[PDB]
């Protein structure tokens, strides 16, 4: 089909890629949206917060087994566990997460057996980390009500991953999906060795900005924490997921939830974007005219910063046409994908 004379390149192949930052959920919601990342992404952090949550490494290999018996049979996927790191999360659960092989980080949450109140209440804990090499996943935003949503990032910096950095200097920290100039000049300009900082970024806050939250109406299915921001700070993450710079890497918090836990009084946050990632990706990556880029950030510097091979794989993403389903099925139990319905402009091969 001949391009408009405006329409930079036809394919895009590249080492098969990761996601750093994935909800996998569990039972039938796991059955259904595990072989929509499984396509296109080899290996990825499969995050922690089951309900209860995942906080020890006998529970983790639980819900691994589980991963692992949902992998339909053509597929290849490796699983890359966590835990949630809790207040009583003692030395002795990092040593044997290290230990095992399969748990490659552990995951702070803002808010005593399900969640962290107080991160001094961690010290010692910390402690093995640094000590093990086992990297600190960060949701970087404090739950203080006196601060407006949209500054929780960034007084985190302030608050939390500066004193967090300098008492553990020797700590591996990813700050995930960063949504602010502010995060990603924090990790951009950080004195940090190598290897040490390390940060997500997803699609969504690629590609979109808060107006999208209210585009002719409320959109729940664009609500996802971190919130969507100003235009000024989607332009910052693009100009970071497209620099080359190693410590940005592909996440994309993808977050499932049946529609009618969406389209509801109380939405819950997460948006779905397992089914059409890299596509969306691709898409951010080629309105900034940097397709050369999506490589390192996909497939070589989350590799690199966990201490994993890269991908002798290749993959080809084709700039063909297609028309996004409105609903993916959990059983019975449609989730809504992001953009469900609409037709984007690439698709993997
Ligand atoms: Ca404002
Ligand atoms: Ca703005
Ligand atoms: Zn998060
Ligand atoms: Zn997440």
């Amino acid at each position: 089909p001949p391009m408009t004379a405006s329409n930079s390149p036809a394919t895009l192949s590249l080492a098969r890629p990761d996601d750093w930052h994935l909800h996998l959920r569990d039972g039938d919601m796991l059955a259904a949206v595990l072989p929509h990342t499984a396509r296109q992404f080899g290996r990825a952090i499969v995050m922690p917060n089951l309900k209860p949550p995942v906080t020890t490494t006998a529970q983790a290999q639980a819900y691994r087994e589980r991963i692992l018996a949902a992998l339909p049979a053509g597929m290849t996927f490796e699983p890359l566990m966590t835990l949630y790191l809790t207040d009583n999360t003692p030395p002795d659960e990092i040593r044997r997460a290290r230990e095992s092989g399969f748990v490659h980080g552990v995951k702070l949450y803002p808010a005593s057996d399900h969640g962290v109140t107080d991160l001094a209440k961690c010290a010692k804990t910390l402690e093995a980390m640094q000590e093990t090499g086992m990297p600190l996943l960060v949701h970087g935003e404090v739950t203080d009500a006196s601060i407006d949503l949209f500054d929780r990032e960034k007084v985190f910096i302030d608050r939390v991953m500066t004193p967090l950095r300098r008492d553990f200097p020797g700590l591996k920290v990813v700050f995930e999906h960063i949504t602010t100039k502010d995060a990603a000049d924090y990790v951009r300009d950080a004195d940090a060795a190598p290897g040490l900082l390390g940060a997500t970024i997803t699609a969504h806050h690629l590609l979109y900005n808060r107006n999208a939250l209210f585009v002719g109406g409320i959109r729940p299915h664009y609500y996802c924490l971190p919130v969507l921001k100003r235009e000024t700070h989607r332009v910052a993450l693009v100009e970071a997921a497209t620099s080359g710079n190693p410590r940005f890497f592909l996440g994309t918090d993808s977050a499932p939830h049946a529609r009618d836990a969406k389209e509801t009084a109380c939405g819950c946050a997460g948006c779905y974007t397992a089914l059409h990632a890299l596509e969306l990706y691709a898409e951010a990556f080629d309105t900034a005219g940097a397709l050369d880029k999506l490589e390192g950030f996909a497939s070589f510097f989350g590799a690199d910063f966990y201490g994993l091979p890269r991908s002798a794989e290749t993959v080809t993403l084709r700039r063909e046409p297609w028309e996004l389903p409105r609903e993916i099925f959990a059983g019975e139990t449609p989730v809504v994908p992001l953009r469900g319905g609409e037709t984007i402009g690439w698709k993997l091969a």
